């Protein structure tokens, strides 16, 4: 007989760090 | 006897890139 | 036979915010 599913994976790496915002307000 | 279990599943795919930091400080 | 693949892992998480901006414009 055909034996069971595999287990289910693993949970994918984090995505990269965002870029840099924008400049602030007028000084 | 039933066959092995199945091979495991992959891991998920890189989550997507972080949001992009926010304004700086005032000038 | 092997049974069926295992369910594939879910997708990573959004990375985290990116480093703030620069200081605005002199103004």
């Amino acid at each position: 007989p055909p034996g069971p599913p595999g287990f289910p994976g693993d949970r994918g790496l984090p995505g990269p760090v965002g870029p840099p915002g924008p400049p602030g307000p007028p000084g």
